[PDB]
Formats: C-alpha cells, structure tokens, sequence
C-alpha cells in the first residue's frame, strides 16, 4: 500500500530500507564473484586496482571483460595496431596476476571502432549467463566531459546487458544451447564523479601504481611525470569524501533506480 | 517594441524573452489544445508516467492519441511465454488501460522492446503520424533523465523531439507531402518521467483509477511485483507532490520551442 | 615539478592546484597564447558565426588563420514549400561565404553531409582527422555536445565527433592511408567548446556586436525579418548571460580544460 | 482445371502451370494496364531505358509516373559545378524530357546519388507511393544484368521487386494503412536493361523522339560524350530489334510474381 | 605434384583422387544434418520428402528457422505477433510429421533479415554446439529469387559453415566451451543447377500433407495454384533423375565454394 | 552513321571505330597498375606470373590489401593480431619475390569488410594520388565464391574506378590536393569468362615458391591439395590460350559495366 504516507522523504526512506532492502553500509555482502568490465587494457586497474587487490584477498573471483584491443595506443610510428594489441594483452595478464585476476575474456572489438549494437549486448549477455556473477562494475557513462567513445557505449551496453540477461526472450539461442537467464545482484559504476560508497586504498596503493605501470606500452617514463601525480589527484578526490588519504569511488544504486526514476540523483 | 539593446542586465533581457517576445505561459499552458499525442516506448510507459493527467485530459475533452515505439516483446521473466505471444498479450493490456483513461485511438509502430534503432527512418515513421493527426501537443519522456538504462527511453526522446522539430520542414520525407500530408507544426511540448519539471496536475483524486489502469497490464504486474511498484508508484507522486504542494502529482518540463536548441540558460526555467 | 613530493600530499585541493598548476600548465588566464590558426567546426552553415562570430572577427585582426568546417550542407532548413533542399545547399553556401569574408575567414571545408542525416560513425572522424592532419591547426573550436537540452542530433554529433577527431588525429595507427600518402599524425595545442552552459573563458564582443549581427543576417534564408524579431532579442540575451558572468555588456563564453580532463576525470566539472 | 497428380512429364505440367494455373499471357501482357510506374535509379535512366516505350504507352492514352531513386548529383567532371547545383539542373532536364514522353507526375526520393541505401527504409517509401498510386503495372530496371557494375542499378532492381512483393502485406509497413493507404497488388512486372527479354517494342518510328528526349539531359551528354552514346543507343536498339525482327526494338523481361520465388525453371521463359 | 599437360585429366585426378569427392553416395558418414530455412515452411516445401527418408535411415535433423514468419498474411485481422504464434505451431506439426525433434528459431522479423556479421556469429554458435556432419541452405544464386531473406539466408549459411572451424571467429564461443567444428557436407537446396537428387515419389502424399500443415500459408483459394506448383517442381527434378517426383541439390567440395574458374563443371 | 540494320555490323563497328577497344594488346601504355587484393595472398594467387612479367617488362605494380588476414589459421594458439603481424612479413616477402616494393594496407578485418561508402572512399583516395594506368581487381560475379571479403573487394574496386574522376565524389580529397584520376584499364582476375590470356609456364615454379612464402596459409598437410589444385587452374585458363600454364583476365571497355545488355559477348 503506502496510501497512509503523506511525505516524499518517509516514503522515500521507507522505498530504500523496507521495500528494496538496500544496503549502502556493507553492500557487498554475499558475493563470491564479480566481472569487471574495462573499455581498453588497463581500465580496470586505473579505475579500481586497489579495489580488485582487497576483494581478491577476501577471497572474491573477479573476471575481466575486456571490450576493445587497444589497437590504437600509441603516438610511434614503428608499432602497428596488430602488434600493439599482442602487447597490451601480455601487459594485461602481468598487471591481472599482480591483482589476484585469474580468468580475462576479450571480445576484440578493435580500440575506437566498439559499436553501441545489438550484437556486442548478445556477446556480453552470453558471458554474464555463463559465469553466473553475484556482481558487475563497469564505467559510469554519465561521467561528466567522457569523450572517449569506446568508455560511453562500454557503460550504456554493460547496463543494459545486466537488464537484460535476465530475459529468456533476449538472444533466445543462449537458452536452447544450455545457458539459462541470470539476474546479477550487484551494480557498481567505476569512474565516477558521483559516488555514494569507497574503498580505503592507502595501503595498497603502491602495488596498484606498479600493477599500471605493468602497461608499459601506455606508461614509458615521459607520460608517467604527468599521469602518477594525476592517479594521485584522483585517489585524494575520492578519499576527501571518505575520511581516508588514497580511495576508490562507485556509485551504487538499487537496480529499479536505473529507469523512470527522478530522484535517482538523491543517493 | 522599444529596443533589446538598451538592456544591461541578463536577468531583465531573460525575463523580457519569456513574456513580451516568447509569450511563454508557464501557467495555463494547455491553453489552446483540443488533440496531443503521448508517445511510449513501452506498452504501460503512458499509463505509468501521466495516467492521471491523461484521464484530466479526457474529461475536459481534449482527444488523447498514443504512439507505441515498441511491441513489448521482451517484458517478461516467464520462461513459457514466447515475445510474439506477449506482444499480442500487451496489446489487448493497452487497449484495456487505455478505455479506462478515455483514449480511443493508438498507433503501433512495432519496432521490436530492445531493438528501437535511432535512425533516421523512425524519425519518419513518427512525422508521418504527425503530419496526419495534425496535433496541437505532444507528450514524451525526457531523454535527460538521469540514470535512465533503457536504451528505448532514451532513443524514444531524442527521435519525439526531433519528429516535432522536423514536422514543418516540406524537405523531410518530402514523399509525405507528394501523397498528401501538409507539413505540421506542433504549438505544445511536454516532457514526462523527468527529473526537472516546472508543471505540475494535482492526481490525488484519480490515483485509484491510475493504479487500477496500471494493473490493466497484468502481464507487467502480477501480486509479487506489485508488492514493490505499488509504493514505488506513490513514492513518486509524493516527490512531484511536494513540489506542486499536493499529496500526489504528475510532473512535466514545459520551456519554449527554441529552448531546445544552442539555449545555454535552457536549465533556468 | 620543483623539489616537493607529489606522494607527500594529503589534502586535494593541494594537489589539484599542483596538477593544474605545475603539472599541466594550464593558462586558464591567457589559453591561445601561441595559437596561429584555429578550425572552427559547426554543424550548419551559420553554426560559427552565431556562436562565436564577435570573438572570430577578434582573432582574424589580431592576425589569426581561422578556417571552417561545415559538417552538413543546410538542405531542410526551409518551411517554403517552393525551395528544394538542393536549392537551400547551393544558397546557404553563398551565404556562409559572405558571412565568412564579413569576419575575415577565407577557407571553408564542405563535408556535404545532408542536413539532419549527420552520421556518428567512424567515416565522418576519418574525415574530420584528414582535414586536421593536413592543416595542422594549434587550436580547434566545436560545440558542447553536454549543452542541456541541445535537441538537434547534428549539434550533439558534431560537439562528439570533432572530440574523437582531436583525440585520434595524433595515432598514426588511425585512417593510416592518411600516412601513407603524405599526411603525418598532429596534436591540437587547444580545445574550446562554444554553445557551452558551463563556460570558464570569456571574450568581450560588445565593440563587435553590431557586425556580428550584421554577419548573422548575411544568412537571409534563414532570417527573414518574421523570424529576426525573436531571434536578435535572444542572441543579445546570450550575449548578456555570458556577459554577466565576464562583468562586461556583450560576451561570448567558451569551455576550455586541459586535454586529460576529456576522459575518466571525476573532478573535470570543477574549472 | 482438372486432375493435375496424374501428370509424369514435366512439359506438360509446365504448359498446364503457365497456360491454365497462372494465365501467363506473353503475346499481350499489358491487357488491362491503364497506370504503370518507371523506377529509375538516376534522372535519364527511364528514357534511356524504355523512354520508346514510354511515348507509345502515354499515346495509347496509358498514365506513366516516374519514381527516380537518387538526385543524379554525382555525375559531372566539371569541377566548376557542385552536386547541390547538379541536382537541381538534372530537375529539370527529367521534367522536359517527361513532357516530350507525355509524363506528368514524378515522385523524388532524394537518396544521393552512389549513396542509395538496400535498406528497410528505402522499401518503405517504394511501397507507401504503390499503395497511393494503385498501378496496374510497374517497370525495375533488372538487377540480375551481367556486369553492372553501378550499385544504385543494382539495388533499385532489388528494392522495386520486394516492394511489389510486399505492398500488399498489411502487416509491412503498418503506418501506411493506419492513416488510410489500403494494401495494393500489381498486375505487371516488367524488367528494363535485361540480357534476357521475352517481350519486345518496335520504337524504329519513336527512335529520333527518344534521342532528343535523352540529349534533353545537357549536363550528361555534350557533344563530345554524345560521339559515343548515339553510336551505343543505336547497337542497343539493334540488339533488340535482331530478336523481335524490327529494325530498333525495345528488350523487356515479363514473368509471372511467382516465378521471382523458389522457381528452378524461372530461367525457361 | 604431377606435371599434368591435359585440363581433363587434371580435374577427374583432383575431384577422384585429391579431394575424393563422392558424388554417388555424399551423404555416406552424416548422423546429424542441419537444415537452414529462412522462413517457417522452407524446409518441408523444399526438401520435406528428402527429411522424411534421412528421419527413417535414422539420421538426426535439426531445423534452424532465420525469421518469425510475422509478414505472411493478405488477412488484415491477424497481427504479424499472433501470426509468428500461429506458424511455430504450424512448422512443430509440419516438423513431427517428417521425424524432426529439434528447432532452432534465430527469430529475426520476416523481411528484416539482416546480412551481418551478428547473424553469422548466431548460426556459428549453433553449428559450433550440435557439431552436425551435414548442412543443407538455399541456393542463393537461384536466378530471379527476388525474396531478401533467402538470399541471405544462403550466404550467411555458407560464411557459417566456413568460419565455424576459425578459433579467431566469435572467439567468446571457445572462452564458454563452445569448440570449432568443420561440417563435412554442404547441399544446396531450392537450385536451378542440381547435380544430386532423391527420389520422393512414395513420400510426395505426405510432403504435400505436410506442407498443408501450414494452414495460415495454404488455404484452398492458394491451395488451387500451390499444389500443382510444387507438383511442377518435383517433374522438373524428377525428369534428370529419371523418376517421377525427386527433389534436387547441389553437392559440391568445400574447395569450390572459392575461387573456382570450373567449379560450373559439376 | 545511325543507318545500319545489321547488330552485328554496328556491334564490330561500335569495338573497333568507336571506342577503339584493344582485346590484342589491351596493356598498351601501361607504366603503372593497382592490384586490389581482399587478403594477404590473393594477388600473388590470383595473377601472380603475370605480376612478375609486368614488373620484368619495367612496369611498377603496388598492392592494395583490404584484410588483415586475422582469422586465416585453424590454430587455436595463434591470436588474429599474431596472425596479420606474420600475413604483413609474409606479403612483404611474396612481393619482393615478384619485383613489388609499394604495399597499401586498409585494415579492415578478416571476415569484417564492409560493403560501404567509407571503404569506396579509401580506394578513392589511394587511385587519386598514385595515378595508375591500370587496376586489376577480382570479378565478383565469379560463380558459387562464397567469401563476402572477395565479393566485396570486387563490388567495391569497380566502384571506387567509376567515381575517382567525379570531382563532387569525396571532395575534400580535392580540398587537400589530390586531383580527379580516370584510369585507363581495368582487369578482372579470378573469373571463369577470361577474354585475355597469359602464359606463365616459364614462371611457374617462381609463382609457386611465392605463394608457399605465405607459410601461415600452406603447412605441407595443406600443400598437398593446394598445390594440385593452383595446377588445374593454371590448366583450365591454359587449355583456352593453347599453352600449359596461362592466367586468365576479363578485360571489357569501361563503358560496358553499365547497361550494356551484350556485355557477356566478349
Ligand atoms: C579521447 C581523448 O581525447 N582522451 C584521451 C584518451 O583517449 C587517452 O586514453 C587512451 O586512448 C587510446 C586511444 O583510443 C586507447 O587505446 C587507450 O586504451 C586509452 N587509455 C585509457 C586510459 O583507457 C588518454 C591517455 O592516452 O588521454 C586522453 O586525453
Ligand atoms: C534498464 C534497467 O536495468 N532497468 C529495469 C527496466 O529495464 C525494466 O523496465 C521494463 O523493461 C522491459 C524490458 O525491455 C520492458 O519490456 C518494459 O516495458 C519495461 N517497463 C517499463 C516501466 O517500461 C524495469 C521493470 O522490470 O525494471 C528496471 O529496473
Ligand atoms: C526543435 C528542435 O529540435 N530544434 C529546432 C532547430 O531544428 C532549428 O534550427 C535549424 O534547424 C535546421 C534544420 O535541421 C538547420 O538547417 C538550421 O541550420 C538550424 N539552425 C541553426 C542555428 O543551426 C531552430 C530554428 O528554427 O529551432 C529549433 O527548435
Ligand atoms: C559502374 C561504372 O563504372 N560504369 C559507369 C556508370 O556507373 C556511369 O553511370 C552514371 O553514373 C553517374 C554517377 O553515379 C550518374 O549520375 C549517372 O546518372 C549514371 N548514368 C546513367 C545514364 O544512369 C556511366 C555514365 O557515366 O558510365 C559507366 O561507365
Ligand atoms: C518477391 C516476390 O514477388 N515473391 C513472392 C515471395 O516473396 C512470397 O514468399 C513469401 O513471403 C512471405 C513474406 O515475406 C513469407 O512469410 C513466406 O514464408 C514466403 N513464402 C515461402 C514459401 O517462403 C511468395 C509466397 O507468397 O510469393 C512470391 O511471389
Ligand atoms: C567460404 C568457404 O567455405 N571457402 C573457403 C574459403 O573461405 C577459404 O579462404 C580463406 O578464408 C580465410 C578466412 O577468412 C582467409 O583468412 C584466407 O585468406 C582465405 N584464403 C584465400 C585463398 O584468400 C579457403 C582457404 O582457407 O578455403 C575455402 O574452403
Ligand atoms: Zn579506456
Ligand atoms: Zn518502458
Ligand atoms: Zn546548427
Ligand atoms: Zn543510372
Ligand atoms: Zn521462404
Ligand atoms: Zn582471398
């Protein structure tokens, strides 16, 4: 019912504590497996590297979906897409064992060209169903002056994946060939500029700077001047807002709040 | 007139633009409208988001058409129940809340729930209708809203917005006016499901009927979900409420035509 | 970039004032100080002149190169049901090249994407960067494709589109036939968004107006004077919203950040 | 129609199908046509084509609409003239070439030329003006023509014979039918520039109407170009005429709707 | 590695001896086959009587359905979504009748069947699971087949069957179990240049039945003009193969479905 | 002189005085050629002889490859991005071999080329600034070639010949120099009507040393089928010029690419 309630905020409340039973405390709670979901190599260790360390050492599986190649990132004339590609994909797996990161899916979708389809929902839909995870992060595409293609459509498509993987009508094949439907239970947006839940990174922080620095390819010495003092300045960003020194941000929000919902923004 | 040029402050020119040049009327802004369009992604998107308004609507006997974007094919978790089956199901779904809010007429585009292309030809599909109906208003829900992950929301307003603004143009689907439809200009925009209204319509008195019209989509809310959106329902009602100082509201944005374009003060209003 | 280390700091607003500061010398104060010639990037044939025509007739006296890119070719911008969108093109490009000279801007690149048909695709940014690598330009200006409720699809393409060409045209990896018949990879120096709501840079065009609008009206087609009695009230209440914020009558705001803060920066919006 | 199972040569089968089953009328197949539509793929593609044809059609007193698929702006080496410009003059050379065949309405897409979509969408605008105009026939230029290597030829072929197929679907392009287009069937389906005619048209008296309805078109026939075209035309005409015993004829490829469908033996006619 | 100095002697070694290409008996290994048809009804009008006997000799056959059929009514009162219920009904009949157990519905909408590479990437995965020995498809160079669907359909089954065994192609397949897989035998169904055929005359009265399974396709006002048709169709087939009602395909090596200047000589 | 009544008078007449089409020796003023290639190998495949005739009698011969070559392996150890890393080395050494020093590589992937606008554009481009005299590029109306990449390259190849002189065609290709070109002859390569032939018997054992320099592509298993088969080819395109070993062209006016229903009698 509700009819009794005469104010938004009683409501509202009553909507997050009794109804939806969301827990923004400890909202981790039963998960025994996560995927994250990264554009381009290395997006998952610069967005939540210290994060993936502490949920690894709690004793947490959590399995990369890597969206793109990394076909295009490098300014040396001497380094074909082809052979950048090769490369950042040992890159990845050194700076995954240094995380605890076992299991890497690639969908190879070349760097710049990731297509917001139909077709790349399917070839997500059908790993979420597979691995059966607890848990999804993936990059908040509201993120503000994001003008990297590749990161909005990984965020819009990661999403709406989650959405539908639960619905038997959706790329009906993954059923008839033994996948069933998978409702995940937890949504954690990374790189975001607002975030509702943080994670202390203080101590870890150093093994996440050489866990990112294992992507040698995007991080010779040159470039690492100006982005080690930037992953700082972040890390600061996010730990004001949580009383420590070094944090990691995610917004998390009940999955209902991901649609017709116009007070989304009040959490 | 007497001269733009001579103004010094924004804030006069601002409130100059709205009331002598744009003669916007943010308080009776329905003023003129006999017929208006609500457009819905989703089968149950119109009845959810302005159920009441539409009922109001009806009564002081305005006509209300619906544009359906989508077939509703995707809508269930029922493993028994093929798209094709809940399609047709939801159809009879909208016919049904649709009596009940007083609309005689719906148009069925049928692009497939998840699968609405933002393409040029659903731009189209949307003037067309337009251009025979000949509405004085149109309804659809904010393409800004924040957080929204239905990819059908979004794309439905953007290509709602760009169906009015491309109505007038004899260049655009000139094949339209080759076999008779006269270019049209829509007088009325209002965005639902937003997160920014500046007009509201008090639905404490028809909530009932609302949530009974809702409930018309049995397919979308057996008793298990409903135990959950019933008070989502009336949560949000309260948030549009307090802002319209009721109990239960329906919020709307309403600005200027020109707003939506290269109107970097838009958010002021 | 001094003695101080970086990892010694524990307050952000510490290390945010070093990193705009020390670390990427960000000239919020004087931003185009060494910029020769600019691509101004507009949607329509008018995009560049209504956005930001007082501040381009500015740096074209101050003895700056500035070219346009016109994305599309203007065909539906017409209620006449006389004028063909063929006849509208062939029109509104006379009219931009009067407009342009009014303000000193002697190339102009036509991409002849249909107006309204402006694909977000990966040929439109091969076609952006080609330009860019040929011309080598130190600064670029387009429009914020985060304006709120820009509802016009060939505005928010462009805004995106021209980002994504900035971005890329430095990697050779990128359009490499580009390379393989001449055209080496370039980096833009600067990035300024017109059409913004959330401006941090101001040009006083209040000496410039009357030519602006003048260079406005140059688009007859478009502004009949039916249509120039709502229109020239609003574009001096603009002028006057970004004229308040810069404490003169008549500005023309922009966004400039450093080209970091374009991707995965969560305090970007604070500048 | 009596007793088809005892049948055992194929011959006889074939016979009774085409003579009895579909009444396949080969000898005079425009029987009952009083409108027919020509789908060009460029301005000049129909006079060309069947422009002969044409002219001895609108004097037998038959209605003859042009639908032209693209704007023709692509095709000038001068370097002077823009596409937007082309487009505009190639108007113009179609509508004096239509008057000098007693064509009067001609409906434009607008698709750019080299730029013409096989899409939905394009099947969609084919069949809302064959919905309006209900004719009897409609002549597509054959897509099956060896070595075209034009991909607007091509996919105009394509488009024009699956929205034949499809016009009277009510269930295709439903939007047509909600504002008051009913579903429309063709009687006649005519192929122009085929390799494989069945029926022919002596033109040997129209022939000198037809080359000045073509050289109509300036922009695309100087006289430097027009050396080698003329001489072409005329081997065209020829081809024709050896196969139909006329001096100057016009080829046409005529089959039956169903034979465009699963029909080994189509190639046998 | 035979410097061979006549073409006909080179071709008969190489069909003979190199590829062992069996055009007498082709179908000798196959315990499973898939048959590919793009709209619900494809496979029985085209080679029902074919399934028939492979379901008795006790071969598995696996129908794999492009589109929902939603188009295929003149009738103004049936919605395409009911008219896609209808025909699943119609083709489970249709499929019991001739011995089929399993159908795949890829459920692409009747006339909006795409030629890309995510309806390749789907027919993959099920070629990739059911590891089949055999496909049959449409011949999507039938001259004049001016349906969309069936012309994709036909080259999408072939680009299929070609990529299935490339670990590289919709590698995710391999990262969830999925394994390549080479199909040994390829038959082209619906082709004017059959080079292979079945006699069909002692099921033809049950193909027929079959096909009638399809009400919503088949009244009897369209009865009148199908049925001598296909009767048609089966002489046509059954005049090369020296019998009354046969049903024809085309059989060729993996080989010539690329760069083949002979590959017309079979 | 329109008063001719016989077509095959005006037909000898229009080859001969009208358009001057040389069938006997159609390489004429050649200096440079473009052979426009879907993957890795099918230049050196295709006219591979002949390249290295035309390289010998002092003629520049550059490349065009559309593909990457990123899914040809069954391997399951070798990555695509591997794969094209190896296909480049292995292309650069095959075109060495045969005297070829400029290769343009497009980059579109294996299986993953697009029969768009886009694609026209980049061959445009490339045409418009290296000027060549000649193109060849393979025929895509080729019987039964079921590989999308190859009936795409040649859609697309023919395309891009057409519209490089139309200046409103791509036309910031202008605004940055690169002039309109007309190229002056064009060349279908694997095609089963040739009209011109090339005897390669000479060069054989040089074609087939630079096919096997693609090692990725022929592993000695695989060899032993293909090296038969490139024979039998090399025998069918011989047996209609009456030598050995011939590679075989359909070269036509540009004109009979359109509308031109007498195409095929040439
Ligand atoms: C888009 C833009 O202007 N921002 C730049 C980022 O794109 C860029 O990130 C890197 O971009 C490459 C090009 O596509 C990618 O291959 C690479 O994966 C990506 N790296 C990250 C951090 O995801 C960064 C750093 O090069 O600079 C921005 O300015
Ligand atoms: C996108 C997301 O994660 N939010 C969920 C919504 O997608 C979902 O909305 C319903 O989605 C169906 C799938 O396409 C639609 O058929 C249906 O019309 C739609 N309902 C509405 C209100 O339009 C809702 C309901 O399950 O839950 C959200 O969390
Ligand atoms: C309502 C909406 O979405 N936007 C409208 C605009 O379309 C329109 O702007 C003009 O649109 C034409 C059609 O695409 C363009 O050709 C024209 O150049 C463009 N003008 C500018 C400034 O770029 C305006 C003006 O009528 O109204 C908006 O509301
Ligand atoms: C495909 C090819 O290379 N053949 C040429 C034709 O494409 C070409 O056709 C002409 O193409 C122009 C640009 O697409 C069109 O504007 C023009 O209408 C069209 N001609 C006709 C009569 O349809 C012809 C003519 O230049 O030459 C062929 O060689
Ligand atoms: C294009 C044309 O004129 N040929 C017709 C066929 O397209 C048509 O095929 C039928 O099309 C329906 C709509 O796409 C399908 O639902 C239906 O399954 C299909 N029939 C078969 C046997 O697959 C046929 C039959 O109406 O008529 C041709 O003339
Ligand atoms: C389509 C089909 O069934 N035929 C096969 C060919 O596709 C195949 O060609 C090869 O395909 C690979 C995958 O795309 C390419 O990487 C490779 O370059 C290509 N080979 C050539 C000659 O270019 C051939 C050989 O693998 O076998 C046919 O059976
Ligand atoms: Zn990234
Ligand atoms: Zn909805
Ligand atoms: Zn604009
Ligand atoms: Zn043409
Ligand atoms: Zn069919
Ligand atoms: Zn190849």
């Amino acid at each position: 019912m509700f009819e009794e309630i005469n104010d938004f905020e009683t409501a509202f409340k009553r909507l997050l504590n009794e109804v939806l039973e969301f827990d923004l405390q400890n909202p981790l709670k039963d998960v025994k497996k996560v995927l994250c979901i990264e554009p381009h190599p290395d997006d998952c260790v610069i967005g939540m590297g210290g994060t993936i360390k502490r949920l690894t050492d709690r004793g947490i599986e959590v399995i990369y979906i890597c969206m793109t190649d990394g076909y295009m990132g490098t300014t040396d004339e001497n380094i074909t897409g082809h052979e950048l590609a090769q490369i950042r994909r040992k890159e990845e797996e050194e700076s995954a064992k240094m995380l605890g990161v076992k299991k890497i899916y690639w969908l190879n979708y070349r760097d710049t060209e990731l297509p917001y389809s139909r077709e790349v929902r399917k070839d997500l839909v059908k790993i979420i169903r597979k691995e059966k995870p607890d848990g999804v992060f993936l990059p908040d595409p509201w993120l503000p002056y994001e003008a990297h293609p590749d990161h909005r459509a990984t965020g819009f498509l990661a999403l709406d994946a989650v959405a539908f993987s639960p619905l038997p009508n959706f790329s009906n094949i993954d059923l008839d060939i033994g996948l069933k439907p998978h409702s995940v239970s937890f949504i954690g947006l990374y790189y975001t500029s607002r975030p509702n839940y943080f994670v202390d990174i203080t101590d870890v922080m150093d093994l996440k700077l050489k866990a990112i620095r294992a992507h040698k390819s995007q991080f010779p010495d040159d470039i690492w001047e100006t982005w080690e003092p930037f992953l700082r300045t972040v890390a600061l960003y996010y730990g004001q807002k949580a009383g420590v020194k070094y944090a990691e941000g995610f917004r998390i929000m009940p999955g209902l709040f991901y649609h017709i919902t116009p007070f989304a923004e009040l959490i």
